[PDB]
DNA sequence: GGATGTATATATCTGACACGTGCCTGGAGACTAGGAAGTAATCCCCTTGGCGGTTAAAACGCGGGGGACAGCGCGTACGTGCGTTTAAGCGGTTGCTAGAGCTGTCTACGACCAATTGAGCGGCCTCGGCACCGGGATTCTCCAGGGCGGC
């Protein structure tokens, strides 16, 4: 899920344009270089929450 | 008796219309100065239709041969197709820097104006050089005297 981690990424808004009720995200390294990284995660999981 | 083709209805996507707001740039109104329109005078170039004379260019004719074009052969180099490689294209990382945009301050540099004067334009006088006319030095053609031959 670190590929994930850019939100401006093509795969971000591919895989966020998905109808999907349930997301999971497997990944070692969950932070890598910044918050916004995290931050892009748990946008992707519950868009709203977080 | 079961499932398939087709018609009408409903929810969703998407381009377009109108509403709202800023802002800044164009428009309205007034004033002024100078750019350009108009006028008169002077002088030189251009127009149209002629004439005269020179002469070199243009036109015409003719012969001939050089060159353009057509045909043929040939061989090579480029097109075509297929299999393999490779690198373009896309998506992505990661930081730093260049640059556009905006705001702000200030200072040196260029516009502007008045007085001045010295470099540019025209004519006049003089010199350098080329040319016209007079005088001296040098060389070429010619007329006459002396000697020899013939009746």
């Amino acid at each position: 899920a670190h590929r994930l981690k850019n939100a401006e990424s093509s795969l971000y808004e591919s895989l966020n344009s998905f109808k999907v009720a349930n997301r999971m995200l497997i990944t070692g390294t969950p932070l890598q270089n910044n918050i916004k990284e995290l931050a892009a995660l748990v946008n992707f999981l519950m868009p709203g929450r977080f």
